[PDB]
């Protein structure tokens, strides 16, 4: 929707977007196009470089502070009595575009960082890849009693555990599944085939979907177990879902879920049984399941095939939890046996 | 709508309300709660002034940032980590009471200030009453050509010629009767008998409302004509409208109007002739009607009573072109044969 | 906010609105004003008629449909193919205006209609002053423990005891000093002196009011006691509220509560003892106190004037536990002893 | 966001989403879990079927109204009183998987239906693929005079020239480039770089972005002119740009355009002049350029490879003034030289 502002000579102009909205120009002038706006002692007076001033000045911030004057503008025309007409729109914060490009085909996953060895075995966490951001999100895995979300402002903080804020949920949480996109959390509601959506800066829930024939609380979990029937998934074209169906004998079944409508946008059969994988992730619309060790599996969604493969993967523990990739910096966040680590791939 | 933030000791909690809003806390503990909350190595832990600190530091503020630590809480619980956690909502800003509350019974309406002698034999001009501010908001009158509101941010500005703003209006405006409440400007649609509210912070039509059988456009104006037919007026009860019906053969009918909900909230029919008066205005519900030179007649809505009067009013100008009463400073806006002044009031 | 529709000729055009809002015709034509709408094989055809018929068949109303046609519109141009342009506005549900109307001054109150002996010896009852409907609110007096409100479709369902719904407060209710105005709940949050706005078409808080310096929880209760410290009234004028402060030596004090801004809108000083009170009323601005018995004590807000009176009231039952007065029917909505009444109001 | 409906036994529970929004049943239960819920004369009565009953009449609805009792629900508890509790959500209305699940690989595009000869040698015409709907989209084309987009709700009142409506453009259109997505019209604004995003059921401008770089107004269109520089495409993955930049020498650029965040979700460079380019579309994210006669030119997004190619394309008629592919009926909506045609593609 159109925002304007409007201030005569001399007195500044104030962009606001709420949130995390950010401000673009649409439209600006600097001079006089009315005889009647700005009530003084030539209605043709034109600053074509207004537009490029007022871009610069306020796109991608939340607010902006313009005086309409010599300091910041040059004189369109001198001697009349000029104003400063803006028109502009709050759109959601920008993102880089590396975040949704390939950066190619996987050789293989190898170890690259090992943050700290909690005291919870299983567990999971993952950073906002729509976010240029060091905030870090945990949710430890506890059976029948998970319903938070702990934020860290950096890996330093999270190492340290110095948590900026928590996150009570609206429901109970089954496996280790979750994920966050665009300042939402995304998870499985307790003893349901649903996905909940909850808006962070808010700290309300935004949304539910309910993904049709998933198995869910201990019927197609991965081979560890833990309630891990659904895991979200997020890669360079969005948010997926990772479950099995009943239909499809036991096996993985991926769907690609809308995270802005809570639609279901395309769903593809697969042929790996999901309780003898260890986990699974998306990188470019393909599936890698992980068996534990090695990836022998792989399906892609774009053509609708699958290969069979022999990927490497860190041999180093066994209790793997969570694997979540990260389209931004294009490492796996993965919960394996107590260690918290960060695994880079080759491509 | 309730908000809420929760910061982990050390950090920063963020309070925000959009546009005029401001901060009312609604709760606030500085303590430890829950034992799942800001994860580290006692969950009776309270503060009793929490409240009392947050509600001191954020109330009537668009923004708050607090810092959760021992700089600004004390420590209700050494050795166990705390955590800030508030609930709040974010309320229209808060108006002097004074506002609301009768000064008295008109004795006489004398001369105060003289601001400056404009080159327009008719207008209005007014202050906005539920805003604490030195904004003052005008409008010339064009015959058939009125479309424009400007704004001065003080007294100074104004008798300088010095606007801050000017607003381009959806619509033509018929006469001089506008009225400026509660950040809304309120004025008569050209050759209609309705009521247009206009948003000033955004720029846009919040709302009409059609003023059920009065008379407009050139039927039933003030003495000198101008369109007149609809004269809106602000006092310690709200928003009114002064106006003539065919229904009470051309004499004034006042109306309440709701500046929310755009209701007619009661009707009184007068005995005075609209073309007879050369203005009017409305005091603690009691309508005063100019005649040019003195106010010969009063009617009071409370009790629903009329009586004839003899109320001093300044015989210096003949061409009376707009009063409007102000009940935050207890003064008449006064626009009169090219002069624009302030009129103080006897109580 | 203006809402825009049009139909080609043969197609109708339909109208909605949110909620309880409702349409309100701002502009209208059945004809052709553009050489570019409606794609076909005279561009100054108008119907001055169209803004009536959609004024008669949509104003008033949740929704609308009509046909842009021969059978609802005259033809103002033969040959010419037309279409229909609609410019509306959705408004809060139009109020008949007697409820804004003061029905004169209080001779006594009196014995009207005895609907039922409850179980219950102190509770509540109103119905909503600013609805053309039956529907009855009922909250019962259960010490520490009341935070439902239950809602019945009319008198007959009510006596019956057949409930359409129950509502679930966010917090709990101190006293019987409940108010419903404009689809909205107005009540004492338990332990504290603040007012809480429960929307109950949407089942929400929207929003909340602290009464500055009110007494609460058995310090200035009525002389039943019951946490009665902090009463809520509905009149020609508006929402009251009715406490007691230490400022004023715990004698009532009266307060202008605005439901849609939630500001205390002027603040008024009694002189009776709230203790001493069995409870009290607002009529046109004027609080009525209630002795047992006898009206015994008024206090005009207009004029800021209090006078000792010997109006009457029914002796028919001693624990006065709620009067609330209606400006709809002008009745007395009273649950005194069991016995759940109306009683009449002579003026 | 959640809402909720509570009515007591042999009463109506009502369920009303805004605009084209749809309802999802989140819970529901018909028995009595609290003892204070419809107040009459057993607190664990569930029916699990309750659930299934609610979502089965509601679901994908507008609108429900449901009677709790029992000629909707069986009696979990006979002899307790009652009441039916429905947690619920509105969501955007559900899309059949299938419009986002590529059908294959172009074997080649062929002539299947011609609708009419239009007295315009160039326009554009497409359908909402996102709605199950017969409604089409029509925008002829007038250099310098494009400003309305007319709707007809058959492909039969297509023909007969017959529409339901016109919708009115906040700014002039460049080119033929225009689609329908989600409710959305998608637009290059005329003489800029920039697509506007015109809500149709609303009828106002809901965002707009700009495309980096893109060449616009008669610098980089396709080899009939008409100012055709930026061209939007719709295909299983969502809304495209097709354009070119100067850095890529006047060569196509596609970019992803993220329909509800106004993003650019990707940029991909090919090696195919544009002004040599008749038209082009998507299909699985693959770019198809028509040359004339002939697909020449294929760039997979997915893989960021090109291939030379030699696709059928009809070789009927010389002016392609546009080129839209349907992911929903997998059909191009072409405007070929005054005819308004259908192709059929072969996979
Ligand atoms: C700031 O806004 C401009 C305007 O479109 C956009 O092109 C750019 O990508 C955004 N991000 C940055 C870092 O400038
Ligand atoms: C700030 O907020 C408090 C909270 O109710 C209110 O009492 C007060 O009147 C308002 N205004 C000022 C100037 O403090
Ligand atoms: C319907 O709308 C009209 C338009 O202003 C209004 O005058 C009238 O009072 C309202 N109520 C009824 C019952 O018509
Ligand atoms: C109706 O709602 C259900 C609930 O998720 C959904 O599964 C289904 O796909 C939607 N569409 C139809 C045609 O039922
Ligand atoms: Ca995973
Ligand atoms: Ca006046
Ligand atoms: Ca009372
Ligand atoms: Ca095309
Ligand atoms: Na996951
Ligand atoms: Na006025
Ligand atoms: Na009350
Ligand atoms: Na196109």
């Amino acid at each position: 929707v159109v925002r304007r502002e409007l201030s005569c000579e001399s007195y500044p102009i104030e962009l606001r977007c709420p949130g995390t909205d950010v401000i673009m120009i649409e439209s600006a002038n600097y001079g006089r196009t009315d005889d009647k706006i700005c009530d003084s002692d030539n209605i043709r007076c034109y600053l074509p470089d207004a537009y490029k001033i007022m871009s610069q000045r306020c796109n991608n911030r939340t607010q902006c502070a313009v005086v309409a004057g010599p300091d910041v503008f040059p004189d369109p025309c001198p001697g009349t009595y000029k104003y400063l007409e803006v028109q502009y729109e709050c759109v959601p914060y920008k993102v880089e575009q590396k975040v949704f490009l390939c950066p190619g085909l996987l050789k293989g996953v190898y170890q690259s960082e090992h943050l700290f060895e909690s005291d919870h075995q299983s567990g999971a966490w993952c950073k906002d890849p729509l976010q240029a951001s060091d905030k870090i999100y945990y949710m430890p895995w506890t059976p029948y009693r998970t319903d938070t979300l702990t934020e860290y402002s950096s890996k330093d903080d999270f190492i340290a555990g110095r948590p900026t804020t928590t996150y009570k949920l609206p429901h109970r949480v089954d496996g280790t599944g979750f994920v966050v996109y665009d300042g939402a959390l995304f998870f499985n509601k307790e003893r349901t085939r649903n996905i909940v959506k909850f808006d962070l800066r808010t700290r309300i829930k935004s949304g539910e979907a309910i993904i049709a024939n998933a198995n869910y609380h201990d019927t197609s979990p991965y081979r560890w177990g833990g309630k891990s029937d659904i895991d979200l998934a997020v890669d360079e074209n969005g948010l997926w879902v990772i479950y099995a169906t009943e239909q499809n004998n036991g096996k993985i079944v991926i769907s690609q879920l809308n995270p802005y409508t809570l639609r279901i946008e395309g769903t593809w059969d697969t042929a790996y049984d999901k309780r003898s994988a260890s986990n699974a992730f998306m990188i470019c619309g393909i599936l890698y399941v992980v068996k534990s060790n090695k990836i022998d599996y792989i399906y892609n969604t774009d053509q609708s095939k699958d290969s069979l493969v022999d990927v490497p993967f860190p041999n180093s523990y066994q209790y793997i939890a969570a694997v979540d990739y990260n389209p931004r910096d294009n490492l796996l966040y993965v919960w394996n046996n107590y260690h918290v680590v960060k695994y880079s791939l080759d491509f």
